[PDB]
């Protein structure tokens, strides 16, 4: 099994061998623990072809993440149980969450218009600096948290860990996710981290190599079985290409207009609740 065929084989396997297991809502999944798939990034981009993936959402959310924004409305205006706060909730201030962890891990939070330069650990500049100072390093690792777990005195575990790897001038990425929603989150996360990989490879003078996606609880929501059953009958088409339009030097300088997908012909959108 290779390409999108891995993803399809993994859906089939969960359908055939998954065990019924409830998530935090109380809603039902078929679940399997432990899976991995590899998608080559050489001269192709793993935007799934067996349903249309919301590519623009993938990009804009990655750009907001990279900025380390905690302003909800900065993503709402692109058009794309975590209670706390009052006037800050109306305002749209999310708290020290998402990209705030990639660019300012463990900094003291003020508000979302506040100035965080040089505060907390910039995990993402660290990854890029290490790639340039020691490409052989085995610790080129960046982590994300779910906003829900972030008391964060609690030393809460990460939701995802992304490990980069460099050999022969090629940048590879392994994403480990402690849980993965195969119907909706996984196709999105594949595109998203393969995009990150293209960005980092570009500003570091490497060629993208491989994206490896590894899960803990790989699951399918009960209300995602029939549409997935039908997706399984569709034959994958050659992956599109991702072209970067100008020469970019810093991860912060990338803009949505720098990117162009080419030769993308997916099967039609599947809607999933
Ligand atoms: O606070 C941490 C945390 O809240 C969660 C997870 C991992 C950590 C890993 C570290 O190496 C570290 O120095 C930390 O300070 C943390």
């Amino acid at each position: 099994p290779h390409g999108e065929l891995q993803y399809l084989g993994q859906i089939q396997h969960i359908l055939r061998c998954g065990v019924r297991k409830d998530d935090r809502t109380g809603t039902g999944t078929l679940s399997v623990f432990g899976m991995q798939a590899r998608y080559s990034l050489r001269d192709e981009f793993p935007l799934l072809t067996t349903k249309r993936v919301f590519w623009k959402g993938v990009l804009e959310e990655l750009l907001w993440f990279i900025k380390g924004s905690t302003n909800a409305k900065e993503l709402s205006s692109k058009g794309v149980l975590d209670s706390l706060g009052f006037s800050t909730r109306e305002e749209g201030d999310l708290g020290p969450v998402y990209g705030f962890q990639w660019r300012h891990f463990g900094a003291e939070y003020r508000d979302m218009e506040s100035d965080y330069s040089g505060q907390g650990v910039d995990q993402l500049q660290r990854v890029i600096d290490t790639i340039k100072t020691n490409p052989d390093d085995r610790r080129i690792i960046m982590c994300a948290w779910n906003p829900r777990d972030l008391p964060l005195k609690a030393l809460p575990p990460c939701h995802a860990l992304c490990q980069f790897y460099v050999v022969n001038s090629e940048l590879s990425c392994q994403l480990y996710q402690r849980s993965g929603d195969m119907g909706l989150g996984v196709p999105f996360n594949i595109a998203s981290y393969a995009l990150l990989t293209y960005m980092i490879a570009h500003i570091t003078g490497l060629k993208p190599g491989d994206f490896i996606h590894t899960l803990g609880d790989a699951h399918i929501y009960l209300n995602h079985i029939e549409p997935l059953k039908i997706q399984l009958q569709r034959e994958p088409r050659p992956f599109p290409k991702l072209r970067i339009l100008r020469k970019v030097e810093k991860i912060d300088d990338f803009k949505a207009e720098d990117f162009q997908i080419e030769g993308y012909n997916p099967h039609p959108t599947i809607k999933m609740e």
